């Protein structure tokens, strides 16, 4: 079928155009141009265009004709989504206009932006538009419309324009925007919405209690495609509805939208609809091109949003249940289908009810299958908080959930942790040997052949890779060929040994869509593909360095294959619960821990798998300062039917505890049964439910380990803590509490004075000190409040307040190096601790027995409980030693005031951390420390962690005296682990991203190795040099090797110093800091004065590493020397990408001016004229900037430039800019023998450094397509110039009603470089009543034009001419040029002919006839030498005579183009001497053209319209007119009562027009109404537009035909009128007409014949007459020879 592959290949399009676009709300610019209007329907209309984008809405003006020409230029601003934008439709309709009745439609149309933006320079060209109605368009056509339209976003530029004016005119068939193929077709998607369920409760159920807890929400879908919405019924009191219910979405093909939006809505009656959750379907991603058709279910979307919880206060976490964000708890989910129907248009309803036979199909897709989840819970590390215990809910999906009501008790949770102090920064919860295991069961489909593809798949593009990290490793390494080349063939060979997988069968199955077998059939073809090519590739390939491109082709296309939209098993969901409350959550995707029968390539990558995961925050997209927790979770999922392969994935012994409590009292001081306040002797852990010892009994597959007995349950730094507490009333005095020291318990504990060192350990420091590193006051104290019943606060707060009740201080130091069972309480049912105090008379101890699981059932019968409670004990520990190489950072975020930051960073393993030394006032620290966890305890095997090693956390922090200290980022990475000898390699140093928020905030160089630690440690390699005590080096081995190179600073000068402490930067210096070693510039007197440094040239010999990889940041610092000896810092850069800076130092009437010139370099306007054939000069158009060209370098060849930066950041971002440094590197290695002389200097060829000055002539030529700055759409630009502080405003020459305003004027300024090097060229709008309007502005660096080598201070013209018009503008003769870059580039100064015939130049010898070759030379050259110097002047990449195209820029939409400027600027230092004679750019006048035509005759007119003579009769007479010059409307003479349609005139005619012979256009000028302030400029081609009339004596004037002829295409005419036939005028609507004979009036000056004339009925031409007439074009000239007559 055709048009399913048409829709296939949109679709793929629009695929692979949307697969790089982000989600972020970005500004965009959208131009949409009228041009010209051909073959319009009707009779003599008035056609006018409206353009309607996104309710902005813009209209042109009344024309005349159905030929209409607009030239008009509207402009749209909107800010969306870059994959929402897409979802708009731009309308063109055009009306019919009347002058005293209301607007008639007669065309519309249609079209996406997505298309718009799909086409190659993000917008289509010249091209032309299918007119008709909207829902009529059976009828046919009802014209054509040229139009372009543009997309820009941020950084995008619209393309410019060729000479295809002419081929775009007549040759409309051609060039369409659709063509006659696509046609306008009507595209259907029947969404059938089948059920939904586990939807939340969504309402109040205080309604219910009074009058279920489960079916409070009123749900029904909302389905938006293409602006549309579509609601569905509402299910009033149902939690699982099921509406069984089709939407017939409706799109066309020139529009064609792509992401469908289902949004499950909570009806409510009185408040807002309150939303459940909101699913995409992906058009684009359901469809491939043999291709399909758009499909997907029967399939269960899963929803994902706000916690579930209901609460009747506003949530808020509600903008994840709108889609955004990625949503934290399962909000239910919806069956759903989508099917593409074609050519088919469906009725007007909607929504139609699901036929019966498809509810009895969608049955075999909701077959339910038991699944077992398993985890076990290894290490929460990095807690940030200690108060209170914390726990850990699995959930999938509804099944787990704590917080929701259940017929029986679920073992989803952990038990509650209390956190334990680590020894420096963080806290962990203390599970040792004995791990939490949580188990539950859930009930899914067996989507398994779906899970299964995308876990091979997955694993496929895994180890592909691996392979590729391999290669680019061995490549970046520099390795030998042969063992490159034996991993490629590695790679390839695993390539070819995966891609012959068979994807798992589509029968046999129940759950098998339609989707799933298109996608298994695009799968096998793209599986046969990269095996095929891999096959070939391997027969065919050796270089392996240019195979790579095609093997990420291969890793893309593997990612594209393993996306899959129909997967209905949702994900495991963990949460940390604090107290009562949740916290945090992460989820895990449930088909990367599904287990698979058909291996380990199908089940999941952590199917039976440790795997780090780090909590979030419910509405943090990623971690920020706090990581909540770190969690290493093994988590098996699989059928409950396979669960007995379980057990090959279960480490450890799993254990439940029954247990049992007894009770007793205290009378008298003696212990006994007795006297318990309503408890029992025998009791639960209430104490309120008596039970007995044999109520315990092992179920099926357990059974019972030892006896019922009582069972009452490598630190070489460390700091101790103990709290401080406070307590007080409100309002009153702080007095000390009863509990005046506590701790992690929560009671009161040990002195600090009481408390000692254990055995073997020591006091570091003997004082004990409160931590000022918290959210505390100046002494150390925080504050909070309580209620009842909790007394004792769980939150706090950094100030004091009167209200406050309760306050705490913590205190730190550093160290170095009974039997019984009973536990005790002063109340029953309390918290009973270890040994009893003194207020304590009660008392209970624990007793109970273990349970194993018996051998026929495996480690499988945990999940055959289903409160026993499971824990997995592994019965050995495994002793690890970590080595972290921290050697630098760079980049780093400015966290204090003096745009510095003291950084330090701790270092977290497991249960382990460390800090590194604190490093002050840098940005790029080396802390040069190795940083080494002994006696690491991780549990499993060797094997697990070799496989899933534990993650290394670098958490960087700007260290404050007061306060918090700051946040700066944090870098994760694995440690290489080493669990024997045999592969003991070096671990490599890599820059990990010091990501905080959103982005990277720098590179720290570090690497980790985890060595497991054998007996005494001998395998452990040797310690690293120590520096300090208690401070290690970072090894040999590992640091980076340096060598001894130099540092060469070309320090110029200094721009735009801002000031600082309100007073400006007199007296500043350069410092650059880099590896350790700084130089410093000698100290400028006076800024002002000399803005550039005497001295330019710095050299230091810094030892630096010999990677390009291992190189250290180069550190520039501005010190402004100050009175008293103040030298503070104000300014700081850091510059990473040194490789740039890498150098081996060893190394008729053709009257000529300039815009006769400007258009035929244009190669639009007189392209084949006689200018080029004659062979004059030219200049080259760039469409970019000078400074955008590559061929120029961007014109800082001779220095760079890098902005300064002062303060602190804006918190993620760069900080403000506060100057420039200009100037450059060149960075080489030193021969390390001091008997080897140094290499030469780098900077030898300097200018002076003093400021010049200079006259600069800013020639501006046109500007192209502006922003309007007026309600009308227009604009009336001019020119404001500001170069330091001269400013020259041109508002008194303004150009009234432009956005193409030609201003061909020169603004000549002097000026001081570089003090005044900021050339700012701003356009403004004139308003007479109002403020002016910014259209846009540009910024040049005019010393980046004065001291480039390519001499972009003057482009050198084609030849050199000395009088007329391209005369020498430049200073220097060519001669004096030549030399000057010849002494620029070492070449010797070249050598003169005494004839001039010959020049030396580079070493090649050069003469003139070698440029010469046979061109005509006319009288304007001048010196046969100077001709040959510049001749040769433009080979070597020097700046041509220009005209760039600058991009106006505004803080209206910043990165978008507001819109163009054509200009250039000639800098001419006065120390060369004057300019030469300056270019004459001014616009040229048009010339006075009369078009005079005489009607000799008519016949065959048609008859007369119905008049009040009442007769068959004929009136005929002939009107003429030009467009744009309907005041020149004037008739002939009447011929009265003709007979047979014949008519004698012989009426003259004069047609003042005036003209633009080299633009081949008519030019008219003429305000748009009699109050507007200035007259409007109109530039139209020039037609001539001659119809008949018809007089009557008593009724109105009647309209007959028309006839139409560009006077530059002119349709010869016939010799007779019986030879005047139809269709000489192209048809052009209904079928391919035979092409006219052309011919232009202005050459050949006059013609006679006879022309047709015709008029349009129900959409066919008509014959309405014919007419005879001679057609003649004079100037001023002729009519000054021969006289025009009357007329
Ligand atoms: C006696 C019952 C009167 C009930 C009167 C009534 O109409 O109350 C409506 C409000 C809001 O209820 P919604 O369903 O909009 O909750 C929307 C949801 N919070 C969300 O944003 O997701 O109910 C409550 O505040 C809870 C009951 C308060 C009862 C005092
Ligand atoms: C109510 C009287 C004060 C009104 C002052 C005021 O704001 O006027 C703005 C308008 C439109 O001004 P512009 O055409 O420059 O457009 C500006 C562009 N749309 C923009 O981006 O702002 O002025 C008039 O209508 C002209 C008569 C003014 C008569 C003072
Ligand atoms: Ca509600
Ligand atoms: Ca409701
Ligand atoms: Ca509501
Ligand atoms: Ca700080
Ligand atoms: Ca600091
Ligand atoms: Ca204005
Ligand atoms: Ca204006
Ligand atoms: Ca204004
Ligand atoms: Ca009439
Ligand atoms: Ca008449």
């Amino acid at each position: 079928t055709v048009s399913e592959a048409q829709l296939a290949r949109r679709l793929t399009k629009v695929k692979n155009s949307r697969r790089m676009l982000s989600n972020k709300p970005q500004d965009f610019q959208i131009r949409v141009r009228v041009i010209e209007g051909r073959q319009l329907s009707g009779n003599n209309i008035r056609p006018v265009v409206k353009v309607h984008v996104c309710g902005q809405t813009h209209r042109t003006r009344i024309k005349r004709g159905n030929n209409p020409f607009f030239d008009e230029l509207f402009f749209y601003n909107v800010n969306m989504t870059p994959s929402e934008l897409m979802d708009e439709i731009i309308s063109i309709r055009v009306y019919n206009s009347h002058s005293l009745r209301a607007d008639c439609l007669m065309g519309e149309f249609k079209i996406d932006v997505g298309f718009v933006y799909d086409e190659p320079g993000h917008a289509v060209m010249r091209k032309w538009l299918l007119l008709n109605d909207p829902e009529d368009t059976s009828s046919g056509s009802k014209g054509y419309m040229k139009v372009s339209m543009f997309v820009l976003g941020t950084g995008d530029e619209p393309p410019p324009e060729r000479r295809d004016r002419d081929n775009d005119s007549d040759d409309v068939e051609s060039n369409l925007l659709l063509p006659a193929g696509i046609a306008l077709r009507w595209v259907t998607f029947l969404l059938k919405i089948y059920r939904a369920e586990d939807i939340p409760q969504m309402d109040d159920a205080f309604s219910q209690t009074v009058k279920d807890k489960k079916n409070l929400v009123d749900p029904f879908v909302e389905v938006s495609f293409a602006g549309k919405k579509v609601c569905t019924n509402i299910i009033e009191k149902n939690a699982n509805p099921e509406w069984n219910q089709v939407v017939n979405l409706q799109i066309k093909f020139p529009s064609v939208c792509e992401k469908i939006k289902l949004t499950i809505y909570d009806w409510d009656r009185l408040t807002k609809n309150d939303v459940v959750g909101t699913t995409y379907l992906h058009l684009s991603k359901i469809a491939a091109s043999v291709g399909f058709v758009p499909t997907f279910g029967p399939c269960y979307l899963n929803l994902y949003g706000s916690p579930r919880e209901y609460t009747g206060f506003p949530d808020p976490y509600d903008e994840l249940n709108t889609g955004k964000g990625e949503g934290v708890a399962y909000r239910g989910r919806i069956l759903v289908e989508l099917a593409t129907f074609l050519e088919k248009t469906p009725p007007d309803k909607k929504l139609e009810p699901i036929s019966n036979d498809d509810l009895l199909v969608v049955e075999k897709y909701q077959r339910r299958r038991k699944y077992s989840l398993s985890a076990v819970f290894h290490s929460a590390t990095m807690l940030q908080d200690v108060g209170e215990a914390i726990q850990f809910e699995v959930s999938i999906g509804n099944y787990g959930n704590r917080f929701d009501t259940t017929c029986k008790p679920l073992a989803s949770t952990t038990q509650y942790s209390r956190a334990v102090f680590d020894g420096n920064y963080y806290y962990y919860l203390p599970w040792a040997h004995t791990k939490p295991v949580v188990t539950l069961t859930s009930y899914w489909e067996d989507i398994s052949h779906r899970l299964d593809a995308v876990n091979t798949l997955l694993a496929m593009a895994e180890r592909l890779q691996t392979n590729i990290e391999a290669l680019k490793s061995g490549i970046q390494g520099k390795i030998p060929a042969n063992q490159l080349a034996e991993l490629w063939l590695k790679l390839i060979d695993e390539v070819i040994e995966d891609t012959r997988y068979t994807l798992p069968l589509t029968e046999g199955k129940a759950n098998v869509t339609v989707l799933d077998t298109q996608i298994r059939k695009l799968r096998s073809r793209s599986l046969s593909q990269i095996h095929e090519a891999a096959v070939r590739m391997r027969s065919e390939a050796t270089d392996v360095k240019s195979t790579l491109a095609e093997i990420e082709d291969w890793l893309d296309k593997l990612m594209q294959l393993t996306e899959e939209p129909q997967n209905s098993m949702p994900d495991i969901i963990i949460w940390m619960i604090r107290g009562e409350k949740r916290l945090a959550y992460a989820r895990i995707p449930a088909h990367q821990v599904l287990y698979s029968t058909s291996g380990e390539n199908a089940s999941g990558k952590y199917c039976g798998k440790t795997q780090t995961i780090f909590l979030k925050y419910p509405q943090e997209k990623n971690n920020g300062p706090k990581v909540p927790v770190e969690l290493r979770v093994n988590i098996w999922l699989g059928l409950s039917a396979v669960e007995k392969k379980f057990n090959s994935f279960a480490e450890g012994t799993f254990t439940v505890f029954a247990e049992m409590y007894e009770n007793q009292a205290l009378m008298f001081g003696k212990w006994g049964t007795s006297g318990l306040v309503g408890r029992h002797k025998f009791s639960d852990v209430t104490g309120k439910i008596k039970l007995k010892r044999e109520f315990f009994l092992p179920p099926k597959g357990w059974e019972w380990e030892g006896e019922w007995i009582v069972d009452p349950e490598g630190h070489t730094e460390f700091t101790d803590e103990v709290y401080q507490n406070e307590s007080r009333y409100p309002g009153g005095d702080w007095k000390p509490a009863e509990d005046t020291y506590t701790d992690a318990n929560g009671d009161k504990a040990a002195s600090p004075s009481e408390l000692t060192c254990p055995p073997g350990w020591e006091w570091e420091d003997d004082a004990w000190s409160y931590d000022i590193n918290r959210a505390v006051d100046e002494k150390g104290w925080e504050y909070g409040i309580t209620i009842p019943p909790d007394h004792k606060p769980k939150s706090w707060v950094a100030a004091e307040k009167m209200y406050h009740t309760h306050r705490r201080r913590r205190l730190v130091r550093k160290r170095k190096k009974d039997q019984e069972g009973w536990e005790y309480a002063s109340l029953i049912g309390w918290k009973f601790h270890w040994k009893q105090r003194s207020s304590d008379t009660f008392r209970r101890r624990r007793w109970r027995r273990k349970m194993a699981p018996s051998e026929t059932h495996g480690a499988a019968a945990i999940f055959k409980l289903e409160t026993p409670i499971v824990s997995c004990n592994f019965d050995r520990v495994y002793i690890y030693h970590l080595r972290c190489y921290v050697y630098q950072a760079r980049n780093l975020l400015a966290l204090d005031k003096d745009s510095f930051s003291d950084p330090y960073a701790h270092i977290c393993f497991l249960h382990r951390s460390k800090t590194t030394e604190i490093i002050h006032s840098t940005l790029n620290p080396t802390w040069d420390q190795t940083i080494i966890f002994d006696e690491v305890e991780i549990y499993g095997e060797p094997q697990t962690v070799l496989q899933n090693p534990p993650k290394v956390i670098m958490e960087l922090f700007d260290n404050d005296q007061v306060g918090k200290d700051e946040f700066l980022g944090r870098s994760i990475f694995s440690p290489v682990v080493k669990l024997n000898s045999e592969m003991d390699i070096t671990p490599k140093l890599l820059w990990h991203p010091v990501m905080n928020g959103d982005k990277a905030c720098g590179d720290v160089l570090v690497t980790a190795e985890l060595i497991l630690r054998g007996k005494d440690g001998s395998n452990l390699p040797i310690l690293p040099p120590q520096r300090a005590p208690n401070l290690y080096m970072v090894p040999q081995g590992i640091r980076p090797v340096v060598q001894l190179t130099a540092i060469e600073i070309l320090a110029w000068g200094l721009r735009n110093m801002k000031n600082f402490q309100m007073a400006s930067i007199t007296s500043p210096s350069l410092v650059v800091e880099c590896g350790g070693e700084r130089v410093e510039s000698v100290v400028i007197k006076n800024l002002k004065k000399t803005p550039n440094f005497p001295s330019s040239v710095l050299f230091m010999k810094v030892f630096l590493p010999k990677e390009e990889l291992y190189m250290p940041p180069l550190v520039i610092k501005v010190i402004d020397h100050r009175q008293f000896g103040r030298k503070p810092v104000v300014g700081q850069c850091t510059i990473e990408r040194l490789d740039r800076f890498r150098c081996d130092p060893y190394a008729e009437e053709e009257i000529v001016d300039w815009w006769s010139k400007f258009y035929a370099s244009s190669g639009e306007h007189e392209k084949c004229g006689q200018y080029i054939q004659k062979g004059y000069s030219k200049l080259k158009i760039y469409n970019c900037e000078l400074e955008n060209v590559a061929e120029f370098e961007g014109l800082t060849d001779f220095s760079d430039t890098f902005k300064l930066y002062r303060g602190k950041s804006d918190e993620n971002e760069d900080p403000s800019v506060v100057g420039e440094f200009k100037g450059s590197f060149r960075i080489y290695p030193l021969p390390d023998d001091p008997s080897v002389p140094a290499p030469p200097r780098q900077f030898r060829e300097l200018p002076d450094s003093v400021p010049q000055e200079c006259t600069v002539r800013i020639y501006i030529v046109r500007g192209l397509e502006l922003q309007p700055q007026d309600n009308n759409g227009l604009c009336d630009p001019y020119i404001k110039i500001t170069l330091g502080k001269k400013v020259i405003e041109d508002r008194d020459h303004y150009i009234p009603n432009t956005l193409n305003p030609v201003f061909g004027r020169m603004y000549e300024l002097s000026c001081y470089l570089p003090q005044e090097k900021d050339l700012k060229i701003s356009v403004y709008d004139y308003d007479t009543f109002t403020r002016d309007e910014k259209v846009g502005e540009t910024i040049i660096d005019l010393e980046n034009r004065f001291l480039s080598r390519f001499g972009s201070h003057c482009g050198i013209p084609e030849e050199y001419c000395v009088s007329g018009v391209n005369t020498w503008r430049d200073q220097l003769r060519p001669t004096q040029l030549l030399q000057n870059v010849a002494r620029f580039k070492g070449f010797p100064q070249p050598i003169l002919s005494e004839d001039g015939s010959r020049i030396r130049y580079g070493g090649r010898d050069y003469s003139l006839d070698e440029f010469e070759a046979n061109k005509i030379l006319h009288q304007h050259l001048g010196a046969p030498e100077e001709r040959l110097a510049l001749h040769i002047l433009r080979t070597q990449g020097l700046v041509p005579e220009h005209v760039e195209t600058r991009t106006l820029h505004s803080t209206f939409q910043p990165n978008i183009s507001q819109g163009k400027l054509q200009m250039w600027v000639d800098v001419f230092p006065k120390s060369l001497g004057p300019p030469g004679p300056p270019f004459n750019i001014t616009p040229r006048k048009a010339k006075k053209y009369y078009l005079r035509v005489i009607i000799w005759n008519t016949k065959d007119v048609i008859l007369d319209e119905k008049s009040i003579t009442g007769e068959e009769m004929s009136d005929i007479y002939v009107k003429g007119w030009v467009p744009g010059n309907e005041e020149n409307k004037q008739k002939t003479d009447v011929h009265y009562r003709s007979l047979d349609g014949e008519g004698n005139f012989n009426w003259r005619f004069v047609f003042p027009f005036d003209y633009l012979p080299a633009e081949q256009l008519c030019i008219v000028a003429k305000k748009e109404h009699f109050w507007s302030i200035d007259q409007t400029e109109f530039r139209i081609p020039p037609r001539l537009i001659i119809q008949i009339w018809d007089n009557d004596k008593f009724s109105l004037d009647d309209y007959l035909g028309f006839l139409e002829l560009d006077l530059r295409h002119t349709i010869i005419p016939a010799k007779s009128p019986e030879k005047c036939r139809l269709d000489m005028i192209p048809d052009l609507k209904a079928m391919n007409p035979l092409k006219a004979k052309t011919a232009s009036l202005f050459e050949q000056k006059s013609m006679k014949g006879w022309w047709p004339c015709y008029a349009e009925k129900d959409g066919a031409r008509v014959m309405a007459g014919k007419v005879e007439m001679t057609l003649e074009i004079l100037n001023e000239k002729e009519a000054d020879e021969r006289p025009a007559g009357k007329g």
